[PDB]
């Protein structure tokens, strides 16, 4: 079965949302798309970028540094494209703007732009954890920027109800 994500909750026509490990749902799932919560160098060193790449076994970190060698940083707001490994068919790097490091809170509408070339994706709340953004504002910006189907995996039932009453008000 293709993308059979299951026991999501709709929030929007094309916005779902669970309380999960993306590296748990991209292995049983194996979606067309899985979104990475990438930096500019490409370096999966830890969080949401380290959990996927150590479920590749480290191929996504080599491919990655092939990537950035040939072409350079991808810019605070951008992507790139590269393979999904074990976990997708492909994988798309997105740089969400880190607030803890004064990157500006408004790229994170840039950051969602880039779900848009893409029918189906499973993803992470981008900016959230340790880049700093407020996870609300965070869900805010999906629903309003994404128009093709995004599954958010959310991995912190505390945050992921907060998410939800937050949402239904
Ligand atoms: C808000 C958090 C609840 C959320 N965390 C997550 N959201 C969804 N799937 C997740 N898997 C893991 C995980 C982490 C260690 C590990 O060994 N495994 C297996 C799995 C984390 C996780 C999240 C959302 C976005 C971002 C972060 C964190 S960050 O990594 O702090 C900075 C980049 C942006």
């Amino acid at each position: 079965e293709v993308n059979s994500f299951s026991g999501y909750l709709k929030l929007t026509d094309n916005v779902y949302i669970k309380n999960a490990d993306i590296v748990e749902e991209a292995k049983k799932v194996k979606p067309t798309v899985v979104v990475n919560a990438a930096n500019v160098y490409l370096k999966h060193g830890g969080g949401v970028a380290g959990a996927l790449n150590k479920a590749t076994n480290n191929a996504m970190q080599v491919e990655s540094d092939d990537y950035i060698a040939t072409n350079g940083p991808l810019k605070v707001g951008g992507s790139c494209v590269l393979s999904g490994h074990n976990l997708a068919k492909h994988c798309l790097h997105v740089v969400g703007p880190n607030v803890n490091k004064g990157e500006d809170i408004q790229l994170l509408k840039s950051a969602y732009e880039n779900f848009n070339q893409h029918e189906v994706l499973l993803a992470p709340l981008l900016s959230a954890g340790i880049f700093g953004a407020d996870p609300i504002h965070s869900l805010r910006v999906c629903v309003d920027t994404v128009r093709t189907n995004v599954y958010l995996a959310v991995f912190d039932k505390n945050l992921y109800d907060k998410l939800v009453s937050s949402f239904l008000e």
